């Protein structure tokens, strides 16, 4: 089997991407944030504290003839951005782009943090990291991909995120028309539950490539590119007037700037992030100071190849017995 679904930016900055997901019988379609950095499929629901719902579409398990309470199961998650959610668990039928999993754990939120409430466009998350990170207790549950894998034509999914435009998540096949040149594959460590890999280096603009190992995670659920402070300083030094602002919480730059590209290595291959991908617009409405899309990972504890990086590539998440990651230009 295979599935193919379009993923759409939630706003003009590509702050996140949403993908429609069918849950239950009859289908209830919710727009979920596909997150290769976590492993819970959770939704706003009829059980979510009313004051914490503000415009989201909710899953109502009582209206699904295939929903079953997973007795005794609870979940609770906190994300790298400080947001969180928690609740109980149903199993139900879940379909993405024509690919159907029966008995998928659907984690129903009783509580969500303010940042979730305040984002009306995201109805929940669909985790695509390794199931070892799933938070359901006392019986850990599998991700949608993990459940679908054996049925897929090939045990893979691909992320093809757009810049200021829709893109695609495919399950079970590689669309050879969706990228240019070849796909370069690189080793993955699953030891921390992530799609963790080692970039071979970077370049800033038309500058020379610096060969250096950068361990980090491919994370579709993180907006920005978080890299070591040395690398980030080298990037922003090429932008007149750019500075790290403790008050704003990262590098900012004059909105009048033309940003240089940023290249990262995948083995001997190179992925070029155009400068415009690194512009996250005014820090506040009407400001001429703009927020940078490349930020320091210092104090995160891990480097994160978030959407800024991934949207410059066609990315293969290969869930073979020994997982790997593939990157192609597009």
């Amino acid at each position: 089997s295979t599935g193919s679904a379009t993923t759409t930016p939630i706003d003009s900055l590509d702050d996140a991407y949403i993908t429609p997901v069918q849950i239950g019988t009859p289908a209830q379609t919710l727009n979920l944030d596909f997150d290769t950095g976590s492993s819970d499929l959770w939704v706003f629901s009829s059980e979510t504290t009313a004051s914490e719902v503000d415009g989201q579409t909710i899953y109502t398990p009582s209206k699904s003839t295939t929903a079953k309470l997973l007795s005794g199961a609870t979940w609770s998650i906190s994300y790298g951005d400080g947001s969180s959610s928690s609740g109980d668990v149903y199993t139900d039928t879940v379909s993405v782009g024509g690919l159907t999993v029966t008995g998928q754990a659907v984690e129903s939120a009783k509580k969500v943090s303010s940042s979730f409430t305040e984002d009306s466009t995201i109805d929940g998350l669909l985790g695509l990291a390794f199931s070892t990170l799933n938070t359901v207790s006392p019986t850990q549950q599998k991700t949608f991909f993990d459940n679908a894998k054996a049925s897929l034509d090939s045990p893979v999914f691909t992320a093809d995120l757009g810049y200021h435009a829709p893109g695609t998540y495919n399950f079970g096949f590689i669309d050879t028309t969706a990228y240019t040149g070849s796909i370069t594959y690189t080793a993955v460590s699953t030891k921390q539950g992530f799609w963790e890999w080692t970039s071979t280096g970077y370049a800033v603009g038309s500058g020379t490539f610096k060969s250096t190992s950068i361990d980090g995670i491919a994370d579709t659920g993180t907006t920005l590119l978080y890299l070591p402070a040395t690398v980030v300083s080298a990037y922003w030094a090429q932008v007149s007037g750019a500075k790290s602002s403790s008050s704003v919480g990262g590098y900012v730059f004059p909105c009048s700037a033309t940003l240089p590209s940023f290249t990262f290595g995948v083995g001997s291959a190179r992925i070029v992030i155009p400068g415009d991908y690194i512009d996250f617009g005014p820090i506040s409405t009407g400001s001429s100071s703009c927020f940078g899309g490349i930020q320091s990972s210092a104090g995160i504890g891990i480097n994160i190849f978030g959407d800024v990086a991934l949207k410059a590539a066609f990315v293969v998440f290969n869930g073979a017995t020994t997982p790997t990651l593939g990157f192609a230009s597009k």
